[PDB]
């Protein structure tokens, strides 16, 4: 009974442009795993682990061709080499980017295309 796309965009609209901060988890500064953890807690009542390393072990893996809104997409980015976002369809994803804060990006940007690693499904 959940409009998943609407709820993810609700979170994004509440967090748009919040600055990136490695280890942060407030609107004063948040990182990529932090934003994903907070989204799924507040919008879907799910408790993901805190770190990107643990988040890529959650749920089940999905191929890039089978991506669905709400899947986690993972890239080789940021100072830890592990960077996570939330797929929202149309080849787009929301994430706390290291350079620009919470933003929408596209899987088809060369920067992200060449850094894409894998994806996880945590929503039924």
């Amino acid at each position: 009974n959940v409009d998943v796309k609407s709820r993810i965009m609700d979170q994004y609209a509440d967090w748009k442009g919040v600055r990136y901060r490695l280890g942060g988890s407030t609107k004063k500064g948040i990182d990529s795993s932090g934003f994903v953890q907070r989204t799924f807690r507040e919008q879907f009542g799910l408790e993901l682990p805190r770190s990107t390393y643990e988040q890529q072990e959650m749920g089940k893996s999905v191929s890039r061709s089978n991506l669905r809104t709400g899947d986690l997409v993972l890239f080789r980015a940021g100072s830890t080499g592990r960077h996570v976002g939330i797929y929202i369809g149309n080849n787009q994803f929301v994430h706390a980017s290291t350079s620009s804060g919470v933003i929408i990006s596209s899987m088809n940007e060369p920067y992200w295309k060449k850094r894409y690693n894998e994806a996880r499904r945590v929503l039924s």
